[PDB]
């Protein structure tokens, strides 16, 4: 009981020192879908079976994330139509947020609390190109607070 | 910034005094589905559009919650088949957790951390039978911690 609330307090202190790179999901392990996808029955089945609700969309390379698909966006998609996925990502255009790996978790929580979004992409400056490393969710940050 | 870390500490103290009744969702405002439901195209669409991933299932009265439907269970459900919902709830049998309204938030967070489930039903001892008032999610508890 109180020992658990103590760990919460310790996590609220760790937030000012931990970066989003520490708690993110690496790109090699992120469940994503290609923009070339056709929303037939088989494709939508993997989206739902994955358990995720916010799935990054990439074009060509897995590091080129261009859109964000929500599971609620498939509410009016009939698999018999073979609707291309790019059509639905254009229609809803859910905001896609990018952040640097050096971002601290307290600033990350402040950015997540202000907006409805719960997902952000971790990218690092390569040395003159942008290098995407992974994604970090709001649920990823809150784990650090309550973890013992 | 640092002021936000204060609210976590204040919430980390307040949770030991707040009951699940204060932060729950009342049954009159809970998105639920009847066990008689047929998983045709129209029904599956309403589940997805709601944005929820864990939807309580009731039999007869809305206060008689008997099962819990996840969105991922529809991965292999063809709307043309008209598969009854009870078939899927029997197949997976996701655990349904009930708690008393007098339960404090510190004890509630401990129960959610131990199990994979993120949903619980708030019931109160009626004196004049079991009186169900609403449901409380893990998202309700962590909000009180981080709330300013």
């Amino acid at each position: 009981g109180p020992l658990g609330s103590l760990n919460i307090i310790q996590g609220a202190l760790e937030l000012r020192t931990k970066t989003v790179e520490d708690v993110m999901t690496p790109l090699r392990d992120c469940f994503m879908i290609s923009g070339d996808a056709i929303l037939d029955f088989a494709t939508m089945s993997e989206i739902m079976e994955s358990g995720y609700t916010r799935i990054p969309v990439y074009e060509g390379e897995r590091c080129h994330i261009v859109d964000l698909l929500f599971v609620k966006d498939l509410a009016f998609v009939d698999p018999d139509d073979c609707t291309p996925l790019k059509t639905i990502t254009k229609f809803y255009s859910h905001p896609l947020h990018f952040v640097f790996n050096d971002t601290k978790l307290d600033a990350m929580l402040e950015e997540f609390k202000k907006g409805k979004s719960h997902l952000a992409i971790v990218q690092r400056v390569n040395n003159p190109f942008y290098e995407v490393l992974g994604i970090v969710t709001l649920e990823d940050v809150i784990e650090e607070i309550i973890k013992s």
